[PDB]
């Protein structure tokens, strides 16, 4: 009776995002790491961890899998921004990513994290050239005009999925030139499925401003649908 | 333009229910009602809207869709219930239809709704016969002592998900006696999936009072893995 | 020794039926039906048990799976139907789930099933109230030229598929009206594929009598492509 | 309004078989025979017509399709039976292939086909070498007593589904010597779905007579789980 | 260990095997004959690889049976009077294409070309209506030297070097209307890496071949590689 | 037209596609911008081929992501100073494990060696740490020369030819406890057509290298082929 005792967590906390921010190599269970040669065709096919979420850069845990590392590669490579900004952080390892492969490219970016907890964010301070934490609630619209210096072009990320449409229309107004994106990760398959009427009208409400680049929409299940930017359609 | 002149309602609000707990038909938007038999062999073999919820009982949307009805209709027959607590309850339809169900059965059960918004709820005044609802919170258990004092036995499901083991524990510790059920519908494969480590520290808690029932458990993948008793 | 000593019983006869038509809870052979919580993860995650035909409708067994059974629902609270004629019976369950459905609905409806055989039926005599059965062979026209007048709407459902496309011709010209159901279960798809133009042919016949009603007809593996009713 | 001058034939004597015991090559409706090459691309990959059974040998049907054709012309070539008695004919495609098999290889083989209904045969009466049909009947089992002896090994294919068990009761009694094959096309994976039960306990009655022979038996899928032979 | 041996290249068995030669499969991890006392415990799996199990008469048939139905039907409506297979390996083809052209009565004449043909297991006997060529691809008068040949005529290409100029040779020096150009395997993969190249060779042949959508869809194999001559 | 053209061996471009330097898709059957008030009417497939289309700093990548994704946890958790592709195409491999280590601060060398080094689009400037070597996969004098680098090292074949007498010499001669030797693409291919021969040759390895779980089922490309040192 361990139960009568114990006083239990709300295990939506970790909706999507597992237990722990930090990085573990994955651990064998049912096998031994070096299998004999002798035995080679005995050895089990399938992957011997949970293939959740097991990605990771440069020993921080990454959230984007690696389908969705190949096209913000290809975009950032295509575009060149100035600027990405990323509502939700979590654990960093998207912010950090992000400002790497900039590095690499030879573009000069800014990476912005905004989000409502930073405390999980596992950068080091030793590690933070051209990353930048800004602590913010998505209800709250000013929480965004302090972001009007950066910029063009420009990538913004939405992580968070609260307030969104408001934040969208709050961007086109006040931020996005020509050629910026606006990319909304995970939700736009699912707000479809449990809401078609609603969510047409408000994709819609955008169509004199934003439009879905299908170069790259189709190009990751993260990803999927959810790619915009300012361009004429 | 028509984006600045409205403002948006937040769509998680309908996050796995929906944007309207009134039910309406389905309507079909490219291919006519009346296809000809004619051109029989011509015409389209997919289902024709959306497959996302379109199920009902007697008119209110029924999230439970029929694979979960089948098993829940078997539950009621092999343990003939006296009591059916439904914690979350949106429409209301579940509410009427383990009514309906255990009233042609012959079995006298009450079946009880706990909801902290219970104005979506769609059952008139006039067909609220042994269906009781009951506005509470989850995140404090004083909702659910207040009437410890039904007949057994007893079926408890969880459709609000929050607190989830607390009230378990709660449960166990004050309502349920031997055979009765308890019941987390959709959840489980997904706390799994997210936090292995501690769902199954925490459902091992329960492994000297409670035992997943297999006969159930694996019937359909709204009950996936969370069909529980004892 | 024992093959020698046996009469074998021609299992055709439990084509797409089973081998008692009375009720029986399945049954766990390899698991205990209490698994334990510490070992959650370690327990199995198939049936357990035969899919066949597992189904039923309080303790009698039901031949219509859940997605048939959601569709003919959905079906009964849009049309209202005054008569249900079921061609072919086996052990009632349908008979009783319609019956009752019906009641449920405030809905005040007859159900009729019709049969060469009705020694297989389970319903209990003191459940049969607006339940009434036909003896009779299902090939022949004969028995539902029998028939008494029914009252409309009406749904009309072919689950004995002999002699069918007659029964079909009888059925437009003598007992459908505006609205009613002509419906085959199970047939369709495979009279399609052994005899596709034969069957083309057969059913454009009806085209200016019957058609496809396009809301049901793709909303079940059973009722799939049989799915029709007067006019359009 | 056709329907009212039709004769409605009985779709169902056409099931697993089709319209027309005679071949007839597969037709294109929608696109052309020759398709273009500067459009190579744009052309479509699916089949074009019905895959139900476009099988054929030398203008005949064959009901058994090249999965199947594979596994007998295995067996044949290990066994080298000197009998293969097919019961149920239709049109006699299967019988002529076998015929021709045998000869191909060397054997010295008898084919039989035994049918109730041998009108839809279609081998020409010279091309009838080797190949004997019986009138039969698979009620009454001295039909297969009315076997003249012929020679071993041999291979005995059921394709009728009647009576099957006795018919399989006899064949151990009086024909099945050490190796000979009784096989059973079709309907064993139905009928374990359908009476799972007496079909286990059938099939157990021979454990002492009867084997499964699985270097064949999951080789293809109409003679999945079906393959049987004598001793082991 | 490996400090002794001389590894062989693995590349030189590439899509064909270790063996020319047919041996039967043998079953590893269950007993052949299984008991039927336990027959639904039997596994369902086909018990050993699935690469390249075929045979024709004890040779090894390295064309599956989907392959050598389209093939059965392409022959029987063209009654080709000459078949060309480039590349032999063990010669299995090679026999079958006889054996098939002689019980449809075809006088064709079966011809092998291959650098190497020291893998052919065809008996000298077994060897009428057959002719082994040893010359090299690359080189197109190893080409000339048989057009001699008797029409229709069915050329195959399974070596796969040199390919399109191996096919515009065959348009300008071989191919009357109706004849044969056939690819198999390799189509579907030079379109998925080269598909700018292939589309444009492809489409240099357009006023003389077309692609046989009766037959380019049937099998996995030929899958978008037959064509043939159109009227020029 | 045909006679006129030359036309090139497609098995040249086997594996890699047509051209070195990339160039990114384009869309033919649709807008790059969709408008959102049509949104659900977007097609739902990619767009362009899905055979290699992947990049690093505008150069072709034939490693997919999920490949990418097993380096990188590789190198983060070996910390390797030389990295030995034997085999380079376009270079993009190359420019990528030596950017990674990069910026995972490690000190590496990348080496690359292949008998034709013409198609490296690398360009001078951004060479850094990158040695080039010519040489031909038949002398195991081509990798002695190759001077000794620094360890931990890991030594991908991606050019598959004498691979076995390679992996004997790199064991011997080379790899130190905890190096790797990583065969991409070829073992299942070796297994499915030599399974006897495939097994033995490998299994002579036992006691000097080990399969490393961790990353041999997490990518198709690497699927079964990544090995080191201490097994059983
Ligand atoms: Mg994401
Ligand atoms: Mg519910
Ligand atoms: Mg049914
Ligand atoms: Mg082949
Ligand atoms: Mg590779």
């Amino acid at each position: 009776n361990d139960y009568s005792r114990q006083n239990f967590l709300d295990l939506n906390l970790f909706r999507g995002l597992g237990e722990d921010p930090a990085y573990h190599p994955p651990v064998l269970t049912d096998r031994p790491r070096d299998w004999p040669l002798d035995r080679w065709a005995e050895a089990p096919r399938d992957l011997g961890y949970s293939d959740f979420s097991p990605y990771q850069w440069r020993g921080l845990r990454m959230l984007k899998d690696p389908d969705t590392q190949a096209v913000y590669h290809d975009m950032l490579w295509e575009l060149r921004p100035r600027t990405i900004v990323e509502l939700g952080v979590y654990n960093g390892g998207s912010l950090a990513w992000f400002r790497d492969l900039t590095k690499i490219m030879g573009i000069d970016c800014q990476v912005i994290g905004i989000d409502r907890d930073l405390s999980r964010c596992q950068i080091p301070a030793s590690d933070m050239e051209n990353i930048t934490l800004h602590q913010g609630d998505c209800s709250d619209l000013t929480t965004f005009e302090h972001l009007r210096e950066m910029a063009h072009p420009l990538i913004f990320i939405d992580d968070a999925h609260a307030n969104t449409f408001n934040i969208m229309k709050w961007a086109v107004d006040h931020l996005l030139e020509e050629g910026d994106y606006f990319i909304i990760e995970d939700m736009i398959p699912y707000w479809y499925r449990y809401a078609p009427q609603l969510f047409s009208e408000y994709l819609g409400a955008f169509r004199d401003v934003l439009s879905m680049d299908m170069l790259y929409a189709n190009a990751s299940s993260q990803l999927d649908r959810g790619v915009l930017r300012r361009v004429a359609a």
